[PDB]
């Protein structure tokens, strides 16, 4: 039993847990150190063509420290510029994996109500970032999954629920509350007062299993599309950080090595063992993260990972180049008057190509977590994309355009022009929101006592569209 | 110093070494146990289209035990049906990696003379299979490379020579005398008696380095082709078992684990350590071959290898399907009258596609030795093949044939018809050779005392074209 056996008042605010766990609080806060913004649309402008007609063609950066998750949610152009709790492009579900205020609100209002409405609905309530309460019971301090969709997905794919799993299983599943692929399943429901509502509910596409191909069958069976492509009008699927599913999968996952083993390694101090809560890049910390199970140099091992990264880049760039070309060639065929029936098989190829390639690259550690599956997926994706292009040559031929050359998209600017993204307009609208409604959120939350301004230190210094310089 | 410090009379005949090393002799002979013939043209008839116009479109089986190497050389349809020492399709170099009689003849007649003439030249001389004298000095019993091309290649690629290497390096290099990619470099020379000769000399394509792409540049720079494709008339490159180069490469090679560690593991008996000379499949022997360095089950580890194999199959089948189609589409474009200039870029793509995919699959353990490089290569190959096909669609369009569908090649029979291989004729001609000149070889060698008929026990019971049933 703990020094807080009856619970913690203000549990959602990680700082409340500091009185019991100063060591874990101090390392947890250090993810403030991972403050770099890598604009992935800038590195990989092919992704803009890929995501044409979708919010990720606006703004898409690489992950940084958990210290930034809530602010990044607010900052991304993907969440747009709500003017109140009923406006803005995105639903309430976008909060789900960013805040210990999520379980707080779910446990107070119910899952369906939580998943009902606009992201802006909870702006002055969902104010704390990735916190102790996302992973830990506030009485026992035991690892807990705080989100019901995870057990739902687990069961569906035949795994044990969180409660049913081993401790070593749990040390990965806590991560898997967030670090998995999801879709929003539009859900009709009735409240306590009898009103008709519609919830958009986080759903793990795991009921045929956790492989890319099994999820592909899942989505195909239900004829699901995340968006209709802005250039090719293909019914598209978006992969988002299938980190756990692919880790599963890979030799370390197979061997039973948990996420926490590399990302939260132990420091022994006599009778007391302590987990590093500074979740970051394990290569920054190889003695503790790797060298319990690996003999031989840090350096050789860092070089082996670099080599994996470069193999992944190689196949990634190929796949997304042919994916991009295929979308563009398809838009061209459309302009020339080619029919839906004439393009249906092409579009199915593009949908599958991109599903597989996105599933490979959407988890930023997968190139390491499951290198062979990653390469196999990117190679499989590219093959679908190439089959699309061979068929496209013929369709273009049929309409007099066999010599058509898809435009280039080697810069983010050129790519966003093709995708018809008025980023400037979006940034302007965004800043206005940050300057007005965002500050009203943070002011109100601080007044209500839901937010401690200590947690805002350097959290809002950078985004893909500004950089004050300091974070 | 050894019990044979002055050398061994009849060193080429491994049985001569038995008086000193009964334990190693007994396990060495046990590779007679690996007697299965897997006709790879039957499993993978796409390889017939790939090798159209080349001997491997006749006969190509998977490796079996070293006990069979010399007889398989004699049996393969690739060596055809010489009627004497000046006939038959293939040169003397085909003996090089099959027999301890090779170093014997090189050391007696010189490298250039050895490499001068037809394979049939040495039929009654090269009569012992893979023997102690291929790897061991007959005075010290120390590991030795017996072939000068290996050090030549080693130096060229910047590695230490055999003599310069560590013992653990040597325990892989002994294998690398044979288990590497090679080409025959036509070489003009003058003998002792002043006559003009031409040697076809085994050359490691390693002077730009040992990567697939480095060898590709090697061959491109010299405008080298192994054959001109029988269907597409592409200048082709043949990969042959780049086992060492790819192992190099892979995590085990990187970590310094030698071929001998898995393939020739140790048995400790007090003061005495003994290497298993039965070179075979290490999964048959996992306690000794794997479980010194791996904790956890044999079974999980066997399952992990199976999974690698199936990923390799998946990308292999894709690549060789598009390679096959590309050759066929190219032959079709030729029939319609397309020009060399119109096909040059296509052909370059096909040459590179197949070079890379063949380099991936030509070493039968590479899917395990270097799984990530294997997948990356097959994915790279397929991409070249797909680029070829997109360009081909246009060339076919230009000649009225945009709707052309390449024939299928899903059986060896169908594939050999397309490749114009009269296998029946070849088999008939072969049997005649085995029934006459082959038996004269073996009779004469046994008379001269170069061959002990004990070594022929069950060695000639099977091939791709007969099976007496017993081996
Ligand atoms: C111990 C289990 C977890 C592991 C191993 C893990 C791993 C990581 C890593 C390595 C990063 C990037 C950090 C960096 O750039 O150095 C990251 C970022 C992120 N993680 Fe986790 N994580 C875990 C738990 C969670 C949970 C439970 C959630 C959801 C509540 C979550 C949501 C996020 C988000 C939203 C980001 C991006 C943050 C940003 O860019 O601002 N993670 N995680
Ligand atoms: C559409 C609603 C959502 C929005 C607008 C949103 C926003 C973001 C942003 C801005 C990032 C930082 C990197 C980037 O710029 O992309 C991020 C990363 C992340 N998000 Fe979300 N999020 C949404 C839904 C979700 C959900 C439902 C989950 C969990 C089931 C989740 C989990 C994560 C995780 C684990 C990362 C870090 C790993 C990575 O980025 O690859 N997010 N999200
Ligand atoms: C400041 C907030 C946090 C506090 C006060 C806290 C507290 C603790 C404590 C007391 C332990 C046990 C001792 C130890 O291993 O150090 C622990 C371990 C652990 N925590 Fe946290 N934690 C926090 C944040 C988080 C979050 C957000 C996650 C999930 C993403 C998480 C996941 C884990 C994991 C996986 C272990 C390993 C436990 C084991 O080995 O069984 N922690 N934490
Ligand atoms: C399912 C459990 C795991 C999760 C959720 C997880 C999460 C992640 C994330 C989000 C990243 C991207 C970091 C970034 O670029 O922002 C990453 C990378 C990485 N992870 Fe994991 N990881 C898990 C398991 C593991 C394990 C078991 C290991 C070691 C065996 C490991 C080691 C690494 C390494 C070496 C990288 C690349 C370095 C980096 O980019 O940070 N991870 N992981
Ligand atoms: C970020 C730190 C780590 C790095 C960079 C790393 C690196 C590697 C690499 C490159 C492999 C080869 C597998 C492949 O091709 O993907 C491997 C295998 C393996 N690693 Fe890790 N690893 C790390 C952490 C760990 C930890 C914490 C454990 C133990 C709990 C572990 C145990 C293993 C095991 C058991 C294998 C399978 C090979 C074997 O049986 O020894 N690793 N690791
Ligand atoms: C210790 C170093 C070596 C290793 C690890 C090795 C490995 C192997 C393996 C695993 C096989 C297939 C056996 C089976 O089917 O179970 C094989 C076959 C073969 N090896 Fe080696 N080998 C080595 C040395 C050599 C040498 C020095 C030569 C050349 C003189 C050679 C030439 C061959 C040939 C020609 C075959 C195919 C034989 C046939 O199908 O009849 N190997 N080797
Ligand atoms: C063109 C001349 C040659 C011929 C006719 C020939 C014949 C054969 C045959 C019949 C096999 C058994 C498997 C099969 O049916 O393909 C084989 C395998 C093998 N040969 Fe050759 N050989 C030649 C040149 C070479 C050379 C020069 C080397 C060494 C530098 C070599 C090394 C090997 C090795 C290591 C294998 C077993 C590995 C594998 O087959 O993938 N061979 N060869
Ligand atoms: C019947 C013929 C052979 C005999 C009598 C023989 C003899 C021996 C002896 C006495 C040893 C040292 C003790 C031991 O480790 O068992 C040895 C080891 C070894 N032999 Fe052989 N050998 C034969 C065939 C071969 C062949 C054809 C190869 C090459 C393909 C080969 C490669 C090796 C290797 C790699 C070792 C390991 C030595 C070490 O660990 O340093 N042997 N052999
Ligand atoms: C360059 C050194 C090596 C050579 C020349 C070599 C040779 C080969 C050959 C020719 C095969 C194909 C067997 C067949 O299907 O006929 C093979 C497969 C295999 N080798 Fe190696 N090998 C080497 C290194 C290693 C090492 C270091 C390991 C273990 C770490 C290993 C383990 C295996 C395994 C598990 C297979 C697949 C099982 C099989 O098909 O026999 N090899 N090797
Ligand atoms: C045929 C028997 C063996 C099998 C089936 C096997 C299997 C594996 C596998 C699957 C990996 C993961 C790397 C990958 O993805 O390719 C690995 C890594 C590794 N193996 Fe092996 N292996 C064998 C023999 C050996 C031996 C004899 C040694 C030691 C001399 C060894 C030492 C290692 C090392 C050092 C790693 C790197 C991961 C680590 O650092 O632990 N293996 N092995
Ligand atoms: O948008 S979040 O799922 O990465
Ligand atoms: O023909 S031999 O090089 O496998
Ligand atoms: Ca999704
Ligand atoms: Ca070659
Ligand atoms: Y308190
Ligand atoms: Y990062
Ligand atoms: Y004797
Ligand atoms: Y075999
Ligand atoms: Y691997």
């Amino acid at each position: 039993k703990t020094a807080h056996s009856q619970g913690i008042e203000g549990k959602a605010m990680s700082e409340e847990w500091a009185r019991y766990y100063p060591r874990q609080f101090d390392s947890w806060k250090k993810t403030k150190e991972s403050d770099n913004i890598t604009d992935m649309l800038k590195e990989k402008p092919a992704l803009v063509v890929a995501w044409a007609g979708y919010p990720f063609s606006k703004d898409y950066n690489a992950p940084r420290g958990h210290y930034y998750a809530l602010q990044d949610n607010i900052n991304t152009l993907r969440t747009g510029a709500p003017v109140d709790g009923k406006t803005g492009p995105l639903p309430s579900a976008c909060w789900t994996c960013k805040s210990p205020d999520v379980p707080r609100i779910i446990e107070q209002d119910g899952e369906l109500e939580y998943f009902t409405g606009k992201w802006a609905k909870y702006g002055d309530e969902i104010v704390n970032t990735i916190g102790c309460y996302n992973c830990h019971d506030d009485k026992s301090a035991e690892l807990k999954s705080k989100v019901p969709y995870l057990d739902r997905g687990l069961s569906a794919a035949g795994f044990k629920t969180f409660a049913e799993s081993t401790h070593q299983e749990k040390r990965s599943l806590v991560c898997a509350q967030c670090h998995v692929e999801y879709y929003f399943k539009k859900t009709e429901w009735k409240d306590d007062k009898g009103v008709d509502k519609t919830a958009m509910v986080v759903t793990l596409p795991w009921s045929k299993g956790i492989s890319t191909e099994q999820m592909e069958a899942y989505y195909d069976e239900i004829n699901f599309a995340d968006w209709t492509h802005g250039i090719s009008k293909t019914p598209m699927l978006k992969a988002q950080h299938p980190d756990w599913e692919l880790y599963k999968t890979g030799i370390h996952g197979q061997k039973g090595v948990s996420c926490a083993d590399c990302h939260m390694p132990y420091t022994q101090e006599g009778a007391v063992k302590y987990s590093d809560h500074k979740v970051g890049n394990p290569l920054d910390n190889m003695d503790k993260s790797c060298m319990n199970c690996h003999r031989e140099s840090e350096q050789k091992l860092k070089d082996i990972v670099k080599q994996k990264f470069e193999r992944k880049e190689f196949l990634q760039d190929i796949a997304f180049d042919n994916i991009g070309k295929a979308h563009l060639e398809t838009g061209k065929a459309m302009e020339l008057g080619a029919t839906d029936a004439e393009l249906k098989e092409i579009r199915t190829h593009i949908r599958h190509a991109q599903w597989r390639a996105d599933m490979a690259i959407a988890g930023h550690g997968s190139f390491f977590h499951a290198p062979e599956e990653v390469l196999r997926l990117l190679a499989s994706g590219n093959e679908e994309a190439q089959k699309a292009r061979i068929k496209l040559v013929k369709v273009l031929a049929k309409y007099g355009a066999i010599d058509y050359v898809a435009p280039d998209f080697e810069t983010k600017e050129k790519a966003q022009k093709l995708a018809k993204v008025d980023m400037e307009a979006f940034i302007a609208e965004k800043l206005k929101f940050k300057q007005t409604l965002e500050q009203e959120w943070k002011k109100q939350a601080i007044a209500k006592g839901r937010l401690n301004p200590e947690s805002l230190k350097g959290v809002d210094e950078k985004s893909s569209y500004y950089d004050k310089t300091k974070k």
